[PDB]
């Protein structure tokens, strides 16, 4: 029962740390709470679905780590379907479109919406990726909620409603819940607004053939009996050179280094000895998990396609069960499906229904949105409620409430003696994602390897070579995106246009042109 390293948690972060340590000849024990690995990724297998991700599923350009780890484990990606039209459903109306963002035809709302995404990205620029609390405006921004920033930068109700939604979709909580500072950073560290929100060339570009659960399943395969299921860790005691780990059934393991590869809320439940610094205890108990119910509606035929819909719906409607959807049809066209998310407060309220009613209401929304009755005839329904997962807390990730970042934030990933911290929440690139889980996992392993004297201080943070199979097409903005003014910008200019048109009339009246 003695090891160099014990990794607490066998999600992608944990297994990445363990896989890397193992590569260096270091003995590692992964202790995993559930009867399975993979954590917030979970690929369910049955006859009705073949396979399906009920947890994390999508990968895209710039996520080079999860790509490189996926590949080398023999896992291949395929493209999310966007061949047909995306649709936006607002105010009872279905609006097909083709871009990453629903087109805005009101010229004023257009400016508003343009300036919103530009400002988010621009404000992100300011924020240090590794150290968001060091941002020039950090205290100011960290005190505001994302609702307050949205309402401050958007004049139109259209753009605020979309923004709120955008917040829901990306961090699975309500704008009023999350720090504006943390959110600007969150978006910056995923590559900006276009990158985070897009399918083509964005974070939703791709899925894994056979599911993302296979990432963890196969690292566990490599690890053999150095991974232990059903071992929830409850105590971590680093008083002596041999750190003692205790699991829920009172088994004990000893090691030299611990990697904590679970989200903060669950890190909050571990009895640490000595106690973590008060600062750190506050931070980990103050980062709540977002909320999602992921829902899979199966049909005989991908009827959305024949109406020229790809099956991606941005549903901006407060009565609506679902917020957003993608086609989830298998790469060969078999088992046509719509992956739907119920997010943020809507998840919390829909969780209160029976599954059949939740299914009923979703079919009814699909029927409406897609303008077909075939939606009311599913051959199968899968759902997974992530809030109700004791070993996850929710999905996708933790969110930072206002103030937390500036007050406790600076230690999310700081070692505590010989305890190192991983988990996607400690990542600096695609934190919140399977990508971030790998980054954090490997950097923690490197922090440990560096303790063991096997890796240099410079080598703790390694750059991922860009993926050759899924290269990052650079994100462009049109001349007009760059240069069109905000609503209030329009006004400052119009009041110039007007001033001088006016003096162009006093100069024309007095022949002084
Ligand atoms: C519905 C849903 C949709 C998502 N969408 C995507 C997506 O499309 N693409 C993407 O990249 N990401 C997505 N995410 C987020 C992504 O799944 C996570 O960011 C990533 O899986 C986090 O991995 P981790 O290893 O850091 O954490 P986890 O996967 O949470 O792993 C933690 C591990 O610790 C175990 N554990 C917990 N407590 C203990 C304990 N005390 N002792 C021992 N073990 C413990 C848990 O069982 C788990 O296996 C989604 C997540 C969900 C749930
Ligand atoms: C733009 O349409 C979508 C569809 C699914 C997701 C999306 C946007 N953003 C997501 C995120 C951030 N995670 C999981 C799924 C999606
Ligand atoms: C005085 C107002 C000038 C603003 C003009 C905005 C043009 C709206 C069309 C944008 P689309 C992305 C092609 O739908
Ligand atoms: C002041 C006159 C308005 C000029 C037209 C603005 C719309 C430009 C089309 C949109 P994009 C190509 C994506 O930036």
């Amino acid at each position: 029962h003695m090891f160099d390293v014990v990794v607490i948690g066998g999600g992608i972060s944990g297994l990445s740390a363990a896989k890397l340590l193992t590569e260096y000849g270091v003995s590692v024990l992964v202790l995993e709470a559930r009867d399975r690995v993979g954590g917030r990724t979970y690929t369910i297998r049955n006859e009705h679905v073949d396979y399906v991700d009920v947890g994390g599923a999508y990968v895209g350009p710039t996520q080079n780590r999860i790509l490189r780890l996926s590949k080398e484990l023999g896992i291949e990606t395929y493209k999310v379907n966007v061949s047909e039209r995306l649709v936006q459903y607002v105010k009872g109306k279905t609006y097909p479109f083709r871009a990453a963002f629903p087109p805005v035809w009101n010229p004023i709302a257009y400016l508003d919406y343009n300036n919103l995404w530009r400002t988010i990205d621009n404000m992100g620029k300011e924020i240090p990726t590794d150290a968001p609390w060091e941002a020039q405006h950090a205290d100011k921004w960290d005190k505001m909620t994302m609702k307050e920033l949205i309402d401050k930068i958007c004049w139109t109700k259209t753009a605020r409603r979309f923004a709120y939604l955008f917040v829901n979709i990306n961090v699975t909580s309500e704008p009023h819940e999350v720090s504006a500072l943390w959110f600007l950073w969150y978006v910056k560290q995923c590559g900006g607004t276009t990158r985070i929100f897009s399918v083509t060339n964005g974070g939703q570009e791709r899925k894994f053939v056979g599911g993302s659960g296979q990432v963890s399943e196969r690292i566990m395969d490599l690890l053999g009996d150095q991974v232990k299921l059903n071992h929830p860790v409850t105590h971590v005691d680093q008083s002596s050179d041999n750190i003692i780990i205790e699991t829920l059934n009172h088994e004990h393991y000893e090691c030299k280094y611990v990697i904590n590869a679970i989200p903060p809320t669950l890190t909050a439940k571990i009895h640490f000895r000595p106690e973590l610094p008060a600062e750190r205890n506050q931070l980990i108990q103050r980062l709540p998990m977002g909320a999602v119910i992921k829902c899979m509606m199966y049909y005989k035929e991908a009827f959305w396609k024949k109406k020229d819909y790809c099956g991606c719906m941005i549903i901006e409607d407060e009565d609506a069960p679902i917020s957003i959807t993608l086609d989830d049809t298998k790469p060969d066209g078999s088992l046509p499906a719509i992956m739907g998310f119920i997010l943020a407060r809507k998840a919390d309220r829909l969780a209160k229904l029976h599954k059949e009613i939740r299914k009923k209401k979703i079919c009814e929304l699909y029927a409406k949105v897609l303008g077909s009755q075939e939606a009311l005839h599913p051959v199968h329904y899968e759902e997974k409620n992530w809030c109700e997962e004791q070993y996850s807390g929710g999905c996708y990730t933790a969110y930072f409430p206002p103030g937390i970042m500036t007050q406790y934030g600076r230690v999310i990933r700081q070692p505590v003696g010989r305890i190192f911290f991983a988990g996607t929440e400690t990542a600096t690139k695609w934190s919140g994602y399977m990508e971030g889980a790998v980054e954090a996992g490997e950097r923690a392993a490197r922090e440990v390897l560096n303790g063991l004297g096997k890796v240099t201080e410079k080598d703790i943070w390694v750059q991922e070579p860009e993926s050759k199979d899924v290269p990052a097409v650079e994100i462009t903005h049109t001349f007009w995106e760059r240069n069109l003014p905000s609503v209030s910008g329009l006004l400052k200019i119009i009041g110039f246009s007007t001033s001088v048109t006016a003096l162009g009339f006093v100069l024309y009246k007095y022949k002084l042109l």
